[PDB]
């Protein structure tokens, strides 16, 4: 039983348990603001500093993990509410794509929307070049922002959104449950073999981005995580 | 968007929001004691009073729900810890089987261990006649306590256990993440078409049962639930 | 090396190992409820029946001890939490102060908040008459609930708290580590010359109290204890 | 409220949370054997891979931590049982001192027995050059294997030893509670300003050394830890 577990009710600069990339910033109240409102094509990513072993090439086993986080997106006069936030898993050498154009790539893909990652996005701007549905949505991404699956969702400015994710290694199922301000929940699940798409050791994080005309406040308020690899 | 959501940090006799059945009692702190230790073959169930609609015959849609609860199981001199607790879903008229023999039936099945229900069991006693794994386990039960699927588990006497469940209607997947006292998680997932195994309107709840030589303390400490059915 | 060591994972009236004083009552799950919610200025105390020799006048040696225990405090409409629990050490003949007014005396002191004891209080209601801090707090008490030193704490209703106390006779240091539900730890330590404040033989126990308007549920879930006295 | 917490009931090579230094080896049963029996001056160290911030220069606050771990030492024919284990805290860049001669340096000090670290040793070999007591002992080391304080102890071969450490930030007290196989406890405590002796970011870990004629099996059976730094 190999278990990595952490809980964040707030954040602060200096904590060695978390890595910042790009235009990330910690607010006095302890929240993480992922993008910068004055930069064009902004990109902000926050990662748990320590890599986590999600599978052993020895036991062949794959870990299960339970994580939940709360975020908030808020409009600002008078740019378009873009582009959203993404909870991702990637190789430990994961950096903000070079020459990132931000926007629809969400800071995890190249200009074509390709990359090495597995994630859950909370997309609030429609990008046709990536085949986005016409409305706000939640999608499961596997090496591309061209979601492997999506579900209609509604991003309510200033609302605090609570998310719960469960990965069952046995069925290799990734289930997501989103709790909107109104109390309604949105779910989405997709079978993804983490052992076949990611390396033994990976990192977990949040990413968000904007464009020239599209910018909003992307806030990460809290994050608790727990993985458990069976060794034997 | 039809949603049902409730949250109990503690219970109490009376509250018409929860129908009791059997040897159920309420401790001083609001904890529910599903069974009685001075009674042979005891059964006790607790149900959310108001029935819930998990699917529509018109729309065809099945509801998605997110539920979490924390229970505790403690041993008693010198008796055997059995059998345990089951989170279940059944027809709005559900009742403790006629002539319930308690024990392995968990208060939801008959002698053969069959019944009209869906649920997750935290089985602590192994009944070979029900093809029970040799050790403590967690199982996805569909109309039978002879689990559709099980996973090795460890029940620790006196430890507060936390459970989170997510049912994604899009995939008909039922995900379970069990957080143990020591922080390790156990998961199990199973595709279960509720729409096919249950009526449009059901009731959610907990059930536990002891036998003659097998009795233990089963307590429910909290329960929050949210189901959402799309009506469009 | 004289060693006294015991473990209590569940309690049960009748056990000659425990002395019950006041309004104490054992729940059916094995928990000890210290206060009566239907009584004004209630007081309850549970004590290890066998007096423990912490020091000897013959050698001048003082014993070191290690002890851990878990409690649970929960609210009750619309009353105010009062007043909390206190782990205390005292003369083997200790009884509840005659004419106990309940309140912030925790059942170990008189109206002026004075008594003959040493303990760790987990104060939830602030009493200006006892120089209490404005918020919930943990404190080291020496013959008075007018703590020799307190520390900011946060009592969370329905939450299981873990405490570990270490007394080093060589330094006469009493150390307390409090594990909250969220995983945060709270500590407080202080030099207390036991040999100079209590008789050679004393009793160890917990006590809780409520008042007229302030009442809550105080539960002791477990308790393990080990002291070693050097004889040479 | 910043908090780091991990828990190991067993260990396995490959876990990125653990850093191995020296002759460290993981046994088939999940234990960590710190030294190499066929090697002269064998030195083995295991550290928690993630640096911990024990104090911020911003607020000037020191963290509090509660740790506990079980270890075991076993004699090997007919070599002398040496030298023991040390639980230490050093700079995040800490490495086995070049030209480490092992033995009484315990793998954290130079020839003179000096280095940059704070720790608790379980010394089973008297080294007059470092002023060790004539017998097995436990000591609080502050930048030197010439303990600032010791207490008589007794290493029993094959015996599992359970230790619990508490470091209260308010008093800057480091308290240790050692529970021997037979059930007797040994405590030692010392005031130590971790903010005056170490940098803001450090690493925790265990070290073990041997000599030419002094060798034995040093095992770390399990380790749990929780630090909490109040950033407010
Ligand atoms: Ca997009
Ligand atoms: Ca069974
Ligand atoms: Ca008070
Ligand atoms: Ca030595
Ligand atoms: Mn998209
Ligand atoms: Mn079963
Ligand atoms: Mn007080
Ligand atoms: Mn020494």
């Amino acid at each position: 039983a190999e278990t990595v577990s952490f809980n964040f009710n707030s954040f602060s600069e200096g904590n060695p348990a978390i890595n910042f990339q790009g235009d990330v910033t910690v607010l006095s109240n302890g929240n993480i603001q992922l993008t910068n409102l004055n930069k064009v094509n902004s990109v902000g990513r926050v990662l748990y500093a320590m890599p986590v072993r999600i599978w052993s090439s020895a036991t062949g086993n794959v870990a299960s993990f339970l994580t939940s986080f709360s975020f908030e997106m808020k409009d600002i006069k008078d740019y378009d509410p873009a582009d959203g936030i993404i909870f991702f898993i990637a190789p430990e050498d994961t950096q903000i794509p070079a020459g990132s154009i931000g926007g629809g790539t969400l800071g995890v893909s190249d200009t074509k929307g390709a990359g090495h990652f597995v994630g859950v996005e909370f997309d609030t701007y429609s990008n046709s070049e990536y085949n986005d549905p016409p409305t706000d949505h939640v999608g499961i991404d596997v090496n591309s922002v061209d979601s492997v699956k999506t579900v209609p969702w509604n991003s309510v400015s200033g609302a605090v959104v609570k998310v719960t994710v469960i990965y069952d290694s046995s069925t290799k199922t990734l289930s997501v449950a989103v709790t909107n301000d109104n109390g309604d929940i949105t779910t989405i699940a997709q079978v993804v073999d983490l052992k076949a798409k990611l390396p033994e050791r990976v990192k977990f994080g949040f990413s968000a981005s904007g464009s020239l005309g599209g910018r909003q406040i992307h806030l990460i308020r809290s994050w608790s995580f727990t993985s458990t690899l069976i060794t034997t």
